[PDB]
């Protein structure tokens, strides 16, 4: 699935990750955005050749298992496609115990270098939140 902007926004604030370790709704959203454009079903392979799984671009280096990242582990207890999903649960639900594991939203480098910093509050600008 490819979300809209302020339908993501609902989705993610109903899954409770508003405020969420202190990162406001505006942080995961425009997250959301430059790690996957919103999108479920992105993909992508890293260096290391882990890849990067849905809506947050979640690591198979330490967060699920995708068959094929040798010595890896699998911190969510997923598999890696679960991620993919149109429904956003196993993704929120995994990122929760991402930020929360200690370097917080820096996890995610499209985060870091786009959204840190930035007013964030204007991805849900418009929206019925
Ligand atoms: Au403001």
């Amino acid at each position: 699935k490819v979300f809209g902007r302020c339908e993501l926004a609902a989705a993610m604030k109903r899954h409770g990750l508003d405020n969420y370790r202190g990162y406001s709704l505006g942080n995961w959203v425009c997250a959301a955005k430059f790690e996957s454009n919103f999108n479920t079903q992105a993909t992508n392979r890293n260096t290391d050749g882990s890849t990067d799984y849905g809506i947050l671009q979640i690591n198979s280096r330490w967060w699920c298992n995708d068959g094929r990242t040798p010595g890896s582990r699998n911190l969510c207890n997923i598999p890696c496609s679960a991620l993919l999903s149109s429904d956003i649960t196993a993704s929120v639900n995994c990122a929760k115990k991402i930020v929360s594991d200690g370097n917080g939203m820096n996890a995610w480098v499209a985060w870091r270098n786009r959204c840190k910093g930035t007013d964030v509050q204007a991805w849900i600008r418009g929206c019925r939140l």
